[PDB]
Order: structure tokens, then C-alpha cells, then sequence
């Protein structure tokens, strides 16, 4: 049995959010789904669970009267709903599975956590950072683009465009600025280009070096001179 | 060429504050600015504040001000960075990174691109929570580990209902440990579990490499309270 969750989610404080985990093994009606959640470098927090035969479902006492889980079972998918979101919300959201058929029909939400999902991120922040494709992947020699588009303001003329690669553990370094222009030793295996509202980066000729995160960067060309950033895309080369 | 040197990982309570500095080891500190970026683990980039060493002057963004100012000292070269009323939420890695400055005279523009960046300084704010694991545990190959949890006589003292959790990152929790002492299939039996008054325990034996990862417990909250209750988690490294 596999649990697929929605994709990641990018919300602004004060609205709410729908995460779904549909299961790919039948006899819905035998589990419980439980949603656990985890804060980026923090621990596992339980919110409630739901049992499809009964119709119930319970909440921790923190979430009580912002979560409401539901269960569909003509397509075998549980649903979660956070309401009220604010800054400390952000996290990765997981749904697991408990058999009843092992653990009894009495003691559940108990803690018998088998299969998981893979994880649903979600975002919540006043300043929203500019909107990158999660992730990208790409066999060597091939070319790939990665474009930064402005989200709730958007990019313009007036906007300084940097690119920035970062591999696990170290620090970012500087891919491109000016929007096209490539600092001293980076090679012309990297491009970019800005055009209206989006900003693109190219690399060709991949090789596994290659490999890592990037992010866009936007400065000045608004009425509050400030940075911003793109939330990341992850880069795959496959060898 | 020029190197930015930042100070050592820090462990704060949340409602305290906590000061990074970033060290210039070569060229003069009047002609650039210097930024700090922070990013969560797994997370993004987030711009943070500035200052120009000159000017004396530091600009935060909306979200840190009134909990985040940056000064310097032009005679060791340092930058320094102070956020106060600290909460979970700020548990991230802090970078300072150099902006070019230019000017005209009495107007000053700067570059918008930075190089170069610190190598980062992590800061861990957490909490305690409702069972108490030793926040990180150090074995070599072969020998033996146990990391203990502790909670009240409502969830491990009253039940025994308790699982353990292995969670590699980037990857989902992994059970490897339920009813305080069964293993589930496909897990080696290097992994065992106990159970006494209040507290629970895993053992690894024969610790592989692989075995370097988070392991959360948890417990049946009582039947007065539905649900489950999670260990902070514990932080496993093998010295190879």
C-alpha cells in the first residue's frame, strides 16, 4: 500500500489549506488515517486522526476549531483543512495509516504508524517569496530552465535579477547577476534572461556537478528598497 | 582572497536572544555592507537585515523589526547579528554575506548581488516536549546505544502502547519499534525495546552507519485524551 499526498502549498496568514492522502491499497474502511506534522528542524507533532467506519475523528487540543479531517471512500483519499494559518504552521504535513486488523478496533490512534506518506510541505509567510519551480530534473549533457516569477508583486524593468547555487552544507554562490551577466569563473554553460514579469536561468550542458539547489533573487524596484528571494528549485542530474 | 568567518552553532530556550558574528579575515570593512540570510532546515532563503559599517546605519525587514538589530565594530572587521524573543520558528542556519558599495560623494548605491557568504551558523530553538529524549547521542561502529524516554503514569507509566520512529532526512518516519517491544517486519533485530515505570527505552546494537538518523518515540495519550504524544526526538550520529 502506497500513500500519495497533494503537492506542496504557499499560503498567506489568515486563510486555509487543503492536504489529501489517497491510499493505493483497497478496503478503505479497514484504516485509520492520522495527519503528523514536523516544523522544518522540529520534532513530530500529532494533530487527529479519523476512522472511516465509525465516522469519527478526533484533535489534539491546540487544533480544536482550526482542523477538520474528512474521508472520501468512493476514491479512498482522507483530507485534512487548517484554518487560521499563521508563521508557526509552517511544516511538513504527513498522513499515516494504522490497520485495525492487527491493532483491534478499540485502541486507536494508538501509535502503530505504518505506511506513511511522502510529506506535504506548507509555507506561511507575510513577505511571499518569488514563485520557483520545486524542483527539476535533467540526464547529463541535456539543458535545463528554471524560471522566478513575481507572486503577489510582480517583477519588472526596474528589478535586479542574481541567481545563487548552493550545494548541501555549504554556503550560496553567486550564478548570475544583472539577470544575464556571469561573475568571474562561472562558465558559459549558464545564461539568464529577464523578460516583463519572469526571469529565467539556463544551464546546458549538464553534469553532475550541477547538482544542487537554486534560487533567484530579486533587489530594489520597488517604493521599499529591500531583497527577496525564491523559495529554491532542486536540481537532479541523473547519471 | 577575503573570507567571512562566522561563530559556532548555538542551542537557545525559546524567549531568549542570541548574537552570530561575522568576521572579515582581509580588505577594508568601510567600503562594503554586510546582509544576513537565513534558511530552516529544508527550507528556503530569507533576507533578514543589512547595515553599512560606514553610515552606521541598518536597515530590517518588516518581519524582524523590534526583535532584530545588526551593528559592527570597524576595528576587528566583525559583524554582528542579535535576534531577540526567540521562538521555534527561528531554528535555522544564519549566513552574512558582502555587498559591494559605490558612491558619488555624499550618495552611496550598493551592488544588489552578494559574494562572498559566510559558511553559516546553525541555531536551535526547541521547546520541551511532552516525553524528554536526550537531544543527541554519539556511538561507533559495533557498539552499543540505548536512548531513553521519559513521560508521566498517563501514557508509557498506564499503557503499552509505545513505538519508536527512525526518520532519515528528507525522508518520511520509518516505524521501527510498536507495543514497546515488537519489531516489524524488515527491521533487524540489532533494534529492541523496553519499558519500566515511566520511562522507555531503544537499544542498537552492532551500530552501522546506516543507522545515523532521528528516532522520535511515542505513546498512547490516555484514553482521556485521544491521541498520541512525541518525543523532542534524538539525534544519532556514528563517528565512522
Amino acid at each position: 500500500v502506497q500513500l500519495v499526498q497533494s503537492g506542496a502549498e504557499v499560503k498567506k496568514p489568515g486563510s486555509s489549506v487543503k492536504v489529501s492522502c489517497k491510499a493505493s491499497g483497497g478496503t478503505f474502511n479497514r484504516y485509520t488515517v492520522n495527519w503528523v506534522r514536523q516544523a522544518p528542524g522540529q520534532g513530530l507533532e500529532w494533530m487527529g486522526g479519523i476512522i472511516p467506519i465509525f465516522g469519527t475523528a478526533n484533535y489534539a487540543q491546540r487544533f480544536q476549531g482550526r482542523l477538520t479531517i474528512t474521508a472520501d471512500e468512493s476514491t479512498s483519499t482522507a483530507y485534512m483543512e487548517l484554518s487560521s494559518l499563521r508563521s508557526d504552521d509552517t511544516a511538513v504535513y504527513f498522513c499515516a495509516r494504522e490497520n485495525l486488523d492487527n491493532s483491534g478496533t478499540y485502541y486507536y490512534f494508538s501509535g502503530w504508524f505504518d505506511p506513511w506518506g511522502q510529506g506535504t510541505l506548507v509555507t506561511v509567510s507575510s513577505q511571499s517569496a518569488l514563485t520557483q519551480p520545486r524542483s527539476v530534473s535533467g540526464s547529463p549533457g541535456q539543458s535545463v530552465t528554471i524560471s522566478c516569477t513575481g507572486t503577489s508583486s510582480d517583477i519588472g524593468g526596474y528589478n535586479f535579477v542574481s541567481w545563487y547555487q548552493q550545494h548541501p552544507g555549504k554556503a550560496p554562490k553567486l550564478m548570475i547577476y544583472d539577470a544575464t551577466k556571469r561573475p568571474s569563473g562561472v562558465p558559459d554553460r549558464f545564461s539568464g534572461s529577464k523578460s516583463g514579469n519572469t526571469a529565467s536561468l539556463t544551464i546546458s550542458g549538464l553534469q553532475a556537478e550541477d547538482e544542487a539547489d537554486y534560487y533567484c533573487c530579486s533587489y530594489a524596484g520597488d517604493y521599499t528598497p529591500g531583497v527577496v528571494f525564491g523559495g529554491g528549485t532542486k536540481l537532479t542530474v541523473l547519471g
